[PDB]
């Protein structure tokens, strides 16, 4: 097969010096390629949880040869359950090789061909080219390794031990199996997506200019509820969408709702889209929707997240350093576990509301004064792409990025406090960047004039190019709150999938109606000021649950940070 020619990263060259980052890397690199070629593990939980394990396997790897002093590994070699037994060193005492030896062995298990039965029903839909695509970068990562792969070492052979143990304990082949379920249409209830309410699918993926048949897709309706966690410690649940059960009554929000969807989402011609050029490129920045050489949401975090950890070391020599090894190594392991998770609950609450998209709220909302049965929205970027092809759909409550974004952001301010600076758990930081570019907005990446090529390089194929913006960014606070309201102009997703309106929206002297200036356009709080602390119910429990995905999303962090990252307890699990 013809290897894909990737795309150049906007990142010194220097950060791949150091092992840890380089391997963070290739798994970023399996992430943008299987979404390419239509490969395993992709879609937004899946995909996190690759890197969750990956950057487990890497941890505890690591760590058995390099002991920690404040915290210890995710598993311990003296557990009596050989399911969560971590195996010894034994002499082993080459971290950089047992760390190799962690990661491909980990990365191999993931994308592999799954031939040992698997291969029928679970992988019956992947092409051979699909993995042969993926084996390739991982042949060349070898090859780019610093200090170079020793398979006949003691070390690598440990660490491939410890990837075998986190892969049978956390892979979930079944992940986004959609067999039985079908959409229960009523008013804020999901469906097929009226712009591609159906797919045209080849029955044979290694034949796809055969027959095709038709097919709809439902990314992991079971997944949130079937699969097993990796450190949260009891369940988490919001809030009740407004219009549904407990918040059935809460009109005047989901009015106003619908009026700011149409009015910051829409598509960009439409005389009703108040959404300013800047606003739009806040929208498209955040995007990663699984596009061509883009991948999804938790490689950018990953990428930002690689820009934080190089800026805020504590020594200066990436290559040689053990402080920045374990550094690395113990805030990659936190952030990908709790991206993992995040996605683990955003899916079960997804699916367990079934709230409606707002493309499709806005189109069916039946009142003639409230509603645009022709309403199109900016929509999802199909970057590198000419078209605008079917993406597997889910619900919208609550939006999976502000709840990764979430995780991901709080765990980034709960590990650097007292070391970039002193912040309260739920306020402000002062973790700042800057250069920090999106694959959105590059100035490389376009929106192609026929399909893509996947045998040249992007800039030598037609099409529009995305401008290149390059942004600074004042804290951890604002890429929480930015990366959630992206969704809002993009039109995916309705205020309240990311947070309580009353906690980002201005407020005017109507109840639940929020102020606009004098475009019409929404106005938001200074991120400053903003604190997610509105509250609402659930009709099946008591108590008072967060709103939208970011709080949940800090939450979940902040469980997993106060426990030290240990293993969800088995008699949780589901
Ligand atoms: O990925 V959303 O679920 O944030 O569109």
């Amino acid at each position: 097969v013809t290897p894909i020619p990737l795309p150049k990263i906007d990142e010194p060259e220097e950060y791949n010096t150091n092992y840890i980052l380089f391997w963070n890397h290739v798994g970023l690199e399996l992430n943008r390629v299987t979404h390419t070629v239509g490969g395993p593990l992709t879609g937004p939980p899946l995909s996190a949880r690759a890197l969750g394990m990956l950057h487990l396997a890497i941890h505890d790897a690591y760590f058995s040869i390099c002991p920690p002093t404040d915290f210890t590994t995710f598993l311990s070699p003296d557990t009596e359950n050989a399911a969560y037994r971590l195996p010894s060193p034994n002499g082993a005492n080459d971290a950089r090789q047992a760390v190799a030896g962690a990661a491909l062995k980990m990365l191999s298990s993931l994308y592999m061909k799954p031939v040992e039965q698997p291969n029928p029903n679970p992988g019956a839909n992947i092409s051979d080219n699909a993995y042969a695509q993926l084996g390739l970068v991982l042949d060349r990562s070898v090859l780019e390794a610093p200090g170079g792969v020793d398979r006949e070492s003691a070390s690598f052979m440990f660490g491939e031990d410890v990837a075998d143990v986190f892969f049978a304990l956390l892979n979930d082949p079944r992940g986004a199996s959609q067999e039985g379920y079908h959409p229960t249409p009523g008013r804020y209830k999901f469906d097929d997506e009226p712009t591609h309410p159906v797919v045209l699918i080849p029955v044979d993926p290694n034949n796809p200019n055969g027959p095709k048949m038709p097919f709809r897709q439902y990314h992991a309706p079971f997944y949130g509820k079937t699969t097993k966690r990796f450190a949260t410690q009891s369940e988490h649940f919001l809030a009740d969408p407004p219009g549904l059960r407990s918040n059935a009554d809460e009109t005047a929000e989901y009015d106003d709702a619908v009026r700011v969807a149409i009015a910051m989402g829409g598509a960009q011609a439409l005389n009703s889209t108040k959404r300013s050029p800047w606003q739009t490129a806040q929208g498209l920045y955040w995007a990663y929707d699984g596009s061509n050489l883009i991948g999804t949401p938790p490689r950018f975090y990953n990428q930002i997240v690689r820009r934080i950890a190089v800026t805020y070391k504590k020594e200066e020599d990436l290559a040689n350093s053990e402080v920045n090894n374990a550094d690395f190594a113990r805030l990659f392991a936190l952030v990908d576990v709790a991206c993992t998770d995040a996605g683990i609950f955003s899916w079960k609450e997804k699916w367990e509301f079934e709230f409606w998209r707002p493309l499709s709220g806005v189109r069916d909302d039946g009142r003639p004064d409230h509603g645009d049965p022709f309403w199109l929205t900016l929509g999802a970027p199909a970057t590198n792409t000419n078209d605008i092809p079917f993406k597997p759909p889910f619900p919208a409550y609550p939006s999976g990025a502000a709840t990764f974004g979430g995780a991901v952001f709080q765990m980034v301010r709960r590990y650097y406090n007292g070391r970039v600076g002193t912040w309260k758990d739920d306020e402000p930081d002062n973790i700042a960047i800057d250069m920090m570019i999106s694959e959105e907005l590059n100035g490389v990446n376009r929106d192609l004039r026929q399909p893509y090529d996947p045998t040249a390089p992007i800039e030598d194929q037609p099409g529009i190019v995305r401008t290149r913006i390059v942004r600074h960014f004042d804290s951890a606070w604002e890429l929480m709150f930015e990366n959630a309201i992206s969704r809002i102009f993009l039109g995916v997703h309705w205020r309240f999938d990311a947070a309580a309106a009353r906690d980002i929206l201005i407020p005017t002297t109507t109840k639940d109606v929020y102020a606009v200036d004098n475009n019409g356009a929404t106005v938001f709080q200074n991120v400053e000021d903003i604190r997610y602390t509105t509250r609402g119910t659930r009709e099946d429990e008591e108590g008072l649950f967060p709103i939208g995905g970011v709080p949940l999303g800090i939450e979940i962090a902040d469980e997993i940070f106060n426990n030290g990252l240990k293993p969800t307890p088995p008699e949780i699990q589901p």
